[PDB]
């Protein structure tokens, strides 16, 4: 439901008050506890699936908590109070604040490990990726079904070391890049949305991230495939243990399945698709986008919220 | 306590208009529209009656003044609906048609038949607190502009283009100001007066008395002020209103027009305006322009919406 | 050169002062002082071919005049101070004050004959238009050339009693009507402009009128058709014995030839591409698009016009 | 008097720029930017000196600090470029890469290169009245809040991301301010500032002389205010500007660094930023989107350009 945008906005809002200020705990709690605090107001059942982690050192939207006023069907949650908390303590582009909503038992496990590999590709070239391809395959691939030249295609990548390679590779091809700091889910509805300068996301980040991004592609449309990123031995024995086929190419429907589909989001700073939070002497504006799989209807919504009395 | 979801009834009717647009059959386009919004009514959680609409149950089968609408009786409420604000405007493809839907406690909206027409005054929140109807409307001009810190000569009145407003034309353009003459088009005149960098600085004029009371449920979300008196036709109807209540003498703000705590108001583009974008189709779908205000809360948002 | 638009400007601003006051004069004369004061400034030598009228009772910018400041080669000068007067003078939608230059002698004569048969495509479907054929097959093969349905297509037509035959063809065709009270000149840039929700105009207006939508169309690219119309025998002995062919289908080309064709235009009242003036507590704000033949770069020009002290 | 043809300077900059952005190398954008502008300059109706530019001659072969550029000479001024303002964001794909030029009567720009870096504060027209450089950033933050009629929670200052600012940005955060980190683009912060809806109440922060003189450029023609003072690098440096004319206690205002009476300014998106949309490439051509500005007149012009 469209009541769910008033989420995000409550943490974007929240947010907006620490942008800048170096205090990344302070940023997280207000948008945690903005969120919170409204989620269990809306028409809804939910059980947090992705979250602030697990219930000790997580007091609040910890994995497992139960959220909303307490009518309707039950349903998979997932939140991420503010993406790229570290953005947003510097006042720097692109931080967002996040939520999805999905049927329950319906998403990842999102524990499994703690990375992905991920590459992400909007709906016209949905069915031509394949992550276990080297990137130049990829790229040729989508750029031919988009029609397009190699030169003119923009891949997103996290400026990270453990990148070099891909970096390199795209380069090589002759491809652009668009290098964010943060960011995973942007970086998707980016790739996914129609004439947006960006083509294909690429690259290893978090699995809460891909799922969350994987929810917001069973709106808007498109496709993300992904594999689990075990960052030592160790960590690829507790994936086995647990019995994930470490080869499976996941894909959206296996990342977020189910029939009903929620997905929105709130600018915190001035970012790639959304505007940040904005003051004015009568209060403040934010910009969200809401979607949903079943209808497939996007909305952007700009909201100007008076913190004030009427005719100031 | 938002009620997002109502959009859905204008954005529907405005999907519904949009394909009559720049047919010259104005009937069809009404037709479709309050159509569209009555199926779209009867399934949003929340029981209202219909206390502005198509006219009465005996020529007017949908959205009749007095109709049971909504789906789950949640708490009872009015509702206004104006299918299409600019109807002739959709037929000839003109710009500045709109559709409309209006929601107020049950019982707090004003009569819409007491009198058929009633003069108006509007302006933002910025002038709200010089407006005067009883004053001439020079005055008015001249207070708003001093408050807005323009030149009279830049200022612009929003009139309807009748008959009845040649004394008002006249003496608005005696003052110096211009003037943005409508054909149709009462509420979204209006609701361009109490908006920032619209081009409309105040409206003014005789009306028709349920425009007015869409109206001012608008403006008691966003902010500003309306100022009305009622104008009785001829002699019966000064007869019909004096004896039923009403001090013909009487200044009705905002509030008297729509007294509830809780109003609604949203509307979505049928044509291209200067507020709402119109519907525009494409193969897989279409996308729509709206805005929705609640007072409770003074939020407005501006919903552009991508359907498949 | 971009300072043309200064001309449309000053028109513009002029005739901004005069919105809805009731008097056409008025704002004509406004205009008309303002652009040619600010002509007769910018780097040109030229001869008014289409402007006020003949010498004696339209005393500035009369068919004839010379304007700019003297040096420049000489060239053609097109103006209409305000495309839609009556417009103007009530407030209404639509109005705009336009200017074209195009190499001397190379402009149409716009006195031949009053009024003009004109049919105005965009540049997909430039080549399919015949003004000879009925509207319905030029609807019909517009609509095919440009793969619409023929429900969707959108046909700008002047509200006229001598159009009710032309109305109801497209109507029954099923195709859509935008009726315009004013502005052959609009009009035909609106069908000319990439997706402007207008795909054809049709209709008889005025021949100067038909000659500036031709100069625009030379710039912006697309297709004007046009036969000259005379409005009784009197008048097609006087285009007869002047030479003319009163059969000729005439092109774009025929109606502005010449290397070098320049068009800019700025909003009066709201319209269907430029905003109309706004005024401000420190000034005014006008909308303009400015083109150009040898390059065909559009530019769309937003002006702040400070009317008082920096700072304020 | 006007002299909008010098947009092409910038569209031309930022056309080169743009078939760079996203490629990791930033002298091959710089290289292609510099090129297409001086290609340009040099073809526009006026002579001048390149006053700023890009180092001198011995390693700049083009717009290098006196250099004399433009076509017929008509009056003699004073040239100012900067082919990419955010050359780094250019190279990575990020927003707010502009194309930048400034000129104004020939003598009028400030020395470039009598001190390297210069702090600076910066403010917009509707609070440049309260400005005091001298002041500490706590007492400008809560002047130009009371002026704007903000909080000073609402305020959002501009500071460039460099250790030399540790106690700069600690003393506005600890006035309760939003913050917007830069790592450079120093001139696209400046005009931020002093543009309304944009995000940016305040630039502040020690940065490069040659971006203060462009940003006082850019205010001259549009309003608002900008003080400096010379902030030089070490021991050598103070002396060789102490034995150069200058008093380090001085308070630069905007006429100070641009004193002429004819300023223009224009700029070109490369990327997106908050001010311009970045060149935009399909099959036919691009589009540029553009500021021009004239400090005469005070006229400011966005210019949208459509290339076939």
């Amino acid at each position: 439901h469209m009541e769910l945008v008033r989420v995000t906005e409550a943490g974007a809002m929240a947010a907006g008050r620490w942008v800048g200020r170096g205090d990344k705990e302070g940023g997280d709690g207000a948008a945690v506890d903005a969120m919170r605090e409204l989620v269990n107001s809306v028409s809804m059942r939910g059980v947090v699936v992705i979250g602030e982690g697990e219930k000790d050192h997580a007091p609040m939207l910890y994995n497992g908590e139960e959220v909303g006023n307490g009518d309707g069907p039950e349903c998979d949650f997932a939140v991420d109070p503010i993406d790229g908390t570290t953005l947003m303590s510097k006042g720097m582009t692109n931080a967002i604040s996040v939520l999805a909503v999905a049927d329950r038992g319906t998403m990842f496990d999102p524990s499994a490990v703690f990375y992905m590999n991920k590459i992400a590709v909007g709906p016209d070239a949905a069915h031509v990726l394949d992550i276990t391809a080297p990137i130049s395959e990829n790229i040729r691939a989508v750029a031919k079904v988009k029609d397009l030249s190699v030169r003119d295609m923009t891949v997103c990548i996290l400026d990270r070391p453990r990148h070099a390679q891909l970096i390199h590779d795209v380069r090589a091809t002759g491809a652009r890049i668009r290098l964010i700091t943060d960011g995973d889910v942007a970086g998707a509805i980016s790739a996914c949305r129609p004439h947006s300068g960006t083509d294909l996301l690429a690259g290893i980040g978090g699995t809460p991230e891909g799922i969350i991004a994987a929810a917001a592609i069973r709106c808007m449309g498109g496709a993300i495939q992904a594999q689990l990123a075990p960052r030592d031995d160790a960590e690829r024995r507790k994936a086995l243990e647990a019995g994930y086929d470490l080869n499976q190419v996941l894909t959206t429907e296996d990342l977020v399945s189910g029939e009903n589909v929620f997905f929105c989001a709130t600018g915190v700073t001035d970012g790639d698709l959304l505007k940040g939070v904005r003051y004015y002497p009568g209060g403040c504006t934010t910009h969200s986008i809401v979607m949903r799989s079943k209808s497939g209807t996007v909305r952007m919504i700009e909201a100007y919220h008076r913190l004030s009395k009427l005719n100031e």
